[PDB]
């Protein structure tokens, strides 16, 4: 229940070149993935990515100034992601993506 | 790897009821979870072994002072622990146990 | 990221004036805070923050009936040994407050 | 006897009217930076002030080389006027950074 942001995101597989969706919760410590949004019964994160090991590097530009709703989370250290690898996430709109990005930028700076 | 919203951290031993022995781990309490890590290296070892949602846990009994450094964490829902099942923790002292117990209790009242 | 246990309006009785005044309260693991209003973004300064570790809850109404008593164990906002009475809109709502408080303040 | 505290210690806050630092004992929780006159966590439990983190940010801090200061900025009118700034001083650079990084992660939406 104590969080900065939560909602669905699609995470890309580099090798498979496809996306899979999960329900994410950002807290001051972790980006957690859960299979669902039911916070009372779905209690065990699929994974918890420690923010202190991550940075957010790039994001999409708005189309007019999911195509424009991506951002990249970079691993600074070996954790869930191998050091100096990157995961790409896709939110429903540029606007929602920037909400994720702007929080993550502060948390990981 | 530098900041973390930790309310309490330290080593605890958790009794396994199948293995008949305690496993020690490095635990960190946040407002949302009691996380276990294999080690205390808060800069590098940052994938939890397990993360117990406080929203579905309670703390129920503990040792009387007079080891006397144990307490029970109970599951309200099916998670890491099956609904209605209980895990027993052992801290280094009664006093340390009560620091854990009181910090958990105030985060699991609902 | 607000960690709260419960929030809502309660009326707090004055023992001497024999009247109630209403406030918007927020129970956290550490305090029962009163605010003038429910607007969490603009009404930022607690009117008072009662430390739970200095309090117990002692009695409450039986169902017909929405009152409970918060007892000061030490001198804080309330004098040691003294009591404040709170009234919530229903027995059910009152028990929600009381049951949380009982756990938070139990020895 | 328990308290969800993420960080606590003495800080000096600069008053811009009094032209001096006032020292107080501060306790960070997930909701507030509270000031108390003393460190007596069992008896001195009415905050001097409680700064809502939802409407605070941390903005600058000292470069290593006092170098133990940081600025807390107000987003809204509260115990600081909106857009005004308070300067804190902690015993060392390292301790200042522990405060700064702990605040920063709790004030990313503010
Ligand atoms: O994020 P993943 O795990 O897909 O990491 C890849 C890096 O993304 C590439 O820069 C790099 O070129 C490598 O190919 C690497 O697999
Ligand atoms: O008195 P000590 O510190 O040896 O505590 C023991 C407990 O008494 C046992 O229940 C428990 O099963 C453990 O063996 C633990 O060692
Ligand atoms: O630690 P030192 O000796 O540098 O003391 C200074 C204070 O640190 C300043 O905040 C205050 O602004 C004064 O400039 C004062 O010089």
């Amino acid at each position: 229940f104590t969080e900065i942001k939560s909602g669905f995101l699609e995470r890309r597989s580099k090798f498979l070149k496809s996306y899979s969706k999960g329900y994410y919760v950002l807290t001051p410590n972790f980006l957690h993935e859960f299979k669902t949004a039911d916070r009372k019964k779905d209690l065990v994160p699929v994974m918890s990515l420690a923010l202190s090991e991550c940075t957010v590097t790039e994001h999409s530009r708005k189309n007019s100034t999911g195509s424009d709703a991506k951002f990249v989370l970079h691993a600074k250290q070996n954790g869930i992601i191998r050091r100096g690898h990157n995961w790409v996430f896709k939110a429903d709109s540029y606007e929602s993506m920037m909400s994720w990005f702007d929080n993550l930028k502060i948390l990981t700076s």
